[PDB]
């Protein structure tokens, strides 16, 4: 008489991914505002539990490619989406930055954003070092605004089950309101989703709120959010259907559909998600040009590395000739994670040791680091998961001259704002908001560009209609 | 401490489609034999159960689009596979045609699809008539092959767990060898088939052996599948990953690595699976002209209306200008069926009860009936899951001439083998092999001008190489 124990029949709350993490997963986060805010109003209405609309990809996306201000973005959401509770991907001590901050910019950066609107931050750090996260949660809980600890899943000799219900004990021990399981790769299957699930719930309680977040990459994830709803997880994340799968999420619809006579259920508003699923299968053939060309990869369950690192790493053996040794890379990315500890292979951890694969490959082992890959060895990222080589933490030593540290990075860096205040001022189209400035600091490069520009108002770089049919 | 009761831990066997129903599905049966072969070898060293490659629309589409002879096409990946258990799907006494045929020309055509091969006999009947099975499957026994009964799965008024179960128990009573739970329109929700599934085995034995086939096109069946597999499923049906999702099926690697840890597992190589899978990511480009543009729908859970019959509605509408109408055939549909007894919204139920909808929308309600609606009011296609709207039925007899009929079609047919014989013979191209004769009986239209060319060798309709290049 085998069982398997599920939890007592109940609502599972659902977070609506269109706005935020689908587009940026399926089409390079180039979705144009003019395109998505025709849905807000149904999106309001359909019964999710949150909306991701802002953080992850987007800041960069709208001041780079859309000539658009992401906090307009975020004002308009706000306006239009005035009954939910709007929800970002922000990556700790990095904000949405390319690197750690002060804490002062953190500080500001999260206030600004929970006076603009936003309600639910989920916070994580790509090595899934607590520490990195530990100032920005703290600062959305000043703001008075639900902070969610991220736990970055992966798969790897020294990720196990306890491994992750400690790191949760941790999120929950700087005040983290919720838990977020986050698998970007897709990596998490049936099984593991529904032990990982409840050894939480066991182990902190069942009132610890677990919020679910897995791609379809790998074709498996549907069947882990089943298992994990056993398990009895809170919330998970979907994507309405006509912008899902592939390296995106699974369907909002589907996900609804699936649970009639489980005795869970979801209560969300058919008619309604079929008005916003209808809206974007208008709008997504305009995106073409950004589309991935894989709907189903399981490779990385045996190889352990993502499309996005393998194209990547393929660009550069190509563009360099020595394509032919992607097989000697492919093997080497295993041997250099491990040295670096392990961390998962998401941004920027996964470029990072991409990158660094490939030198070893061709200058051979090492010879010569990169300065973000000797910064990983260092410690200037953080804690890895585990323990790195001690003898490739020390060549790196001697490679850039920096000596290593094991405390939390943001120790050492110095107050910025002042700083980034007055420089930001001397930029043509700088408006004088403290927004302005937070663009300026997370995007020396750009803000100066966009600020110039921005009086244009935000474009589009989908095709247009008219270039729809000029093709077909 | 509620709880869910699962199968023993085992093994698992897959069925892949690749060869037959995952290209039907996604490109319109139109993939070449000459990009199928190169990954013969591989697929027949996978360590799948067996392998669909033959049957369902495969020979219409050979001859009528391929010029290829079908038999050729069957003899040829029996060589190529020699290891494996080939499969096919045959849809009961209307075998591979148009019509009900009198049983000694289903003798004669399975026969000779044992004689050049096949080992697995699908037979399953569109009305869920047992009886327009029975012959059938007889027939495939004689030859020693393995009768598979069919029970084609969809959501209606009147149809349960308990109306399925009896259903296989008709099957096995003709002998079944195994059952099959047909899910063409991807309605089989996850918790439905655990109890279908399980029911069938509590009623009928752990030895009854029941192979599930599910569609993705709901996007909720790879749950489904687990469940099913919990319930102690024996075989579930799978496309190479490449080849798989939207109107297709669910992915065959996918579906591999999702139990990892369950304690249930497959057994298929996964480098094999592999090489399938780059096989036909190759060659899949080539056939864009052919390819749906949809990979999730839910809408058919409360329109109960398949998209294949939907567009076909629509493009009778707007090909008739009232276009605008479609929200009245839409409501019209299930009066319709109905009024049939509700069948099964496949092929040829769909489309026959789809064109009558339209009619009723414009002329008035069953002012005038179709020949093929009236045969099924009057019975001419067998016995509905439920009885039939009688005031309907009168009327069909009243615009028909036809009189009502409730016995299996096939009994009122005559002997026709010597008949079909004699006039293919005076054909340009017969070769006076039986398979010929079968081919001009199956396709009158067709088999005259396929038999003209064929001598020219099959040919393809996807783009050609060049063609890729000399667009992007
Ligand atoms: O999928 C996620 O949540 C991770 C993500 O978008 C990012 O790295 O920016
Ligand atoms: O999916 C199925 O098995 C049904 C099918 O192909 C057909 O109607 O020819
Ligand atoms: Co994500
Ligand atoms: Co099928």
């Amino acid at each position: 008489p085998r069982e398997i124990e599920v939890s007592e029949p109940r609502e599972v709350g659902i977070t609506e991914l269109v706005l935020r993490d689908a587009h940026q997963s399926l089409m390079a986060t180039r979705m144009a505002m003019e395109d998505m805010v025709g849905a807000c109003a149904d999106i309001d209405a359909a019964g999710y539990w949150s909306v991701e609309c802002w953080g992850g990809a987007t800041y960069d996306s709208c001041i780079r490619f859309l000539n658009e201000d992401p906090w307009e973005r975020l004002r308009t959401f706000r306006k239009l989406m005035p009954n939910s509770r709007l929800q970002m991907l922000l990556r700790g001590q990095n904000l949405l930055g390319y690197r750690h901050y002060n804490d002062e910019v953190v500080d500001r950066f999260v206030d600004k954003s929970a006076e603009n609107g936003m309600d639910v931050f989920r916070v994580f750090d790509a090595m899934n070092d607590p520490r990195n996260m530990a100032h920005a949660m703290a600062a959305v809980k000043k703001a008075g605004k639900h902070a969610q600890g991220t736990i970055c899943y992966t798969i790897s000799p020294v990720h196990t089950v306890e491994g992750y219900v400690k790191l949760a004990g941790q999120l929950l021990d700087m005040g983290a309101d919720s838990i977020a399981l986050k698998d970007m790769a897709a990596l998490l299957k049936p099984q593991p989703a529904y032990d990982i699930i409840k050894a939480i719930k066991d182990t902190y309680g069942q009132k610890t709120q677990i919020n679910l977040h897995c791609h379809s990459t790998t074709g498996v994830t549907e069947v882990s959010l089943m298992k994990a709803i056993e398990a009895g997880v809170d919330v998970v994340d979907t994507a309405i259907s006509s912008m899902s799968l592939g390296p995106g999420h699974n369907p909002t619809e589907s996900v609804a559909e699936m649970l009639e006579g489980t005795g869970y259920t979801t209560n969300l508003d058919y008619d309604r998600l079929h008005k916003i699923r209808d809206h974007f299968k208008a709008i997504r053939p305009k995106y073409k040009k950004f589309e991935s060309k894989t709907l189903v990869d399981t490779s990385i369950f045996k190889s352990q590395i993502p499309g996005g690192m393998l194209s990547n790493m393929e660009s550069q053996l190509r563009a360099q000739g020595a394509e032919d040794k992607m097989d000697e890379v492919m093997a080497e990315v295993p041997r250099v994670r491990k040295a670096a500890g392990f961390p998962p292979l998401v941004t920027p951890s996964s470029q990072i040791v991409g990158t660094q694969a490939v030198f070893n490959v061709m200058m051979g082992e090492y010879k010569r680091m990169t300065g973000e890959f000797a910064d990983i060895m260092l410690g200037y990222y953080g804690a890895s998961p585990a323990d790195r080589d001690p003898k490739v933490v020390k060549l790196a030593e001697e490679q850039s001259g920096k000596k290593p540290i094991t405390q939390r990075p943001a120790d050492l860096l110095p107050p910025e704002w002042e700083k980034q205040s007055k420089e930001a001022a001397t930029l043509k189209g700088f408006n004088g908001t403290d927004e302005d400035v937070l663009t300026y600091a997370l995007f020396p490069q750009v803000a100066p560009v966009f600020f110039e520009h921005r009086a244009e108002g935000p474009h589009s770089v989908a095709l247009t209609d008219a270039q729809l049919k000029a093709e077909a």
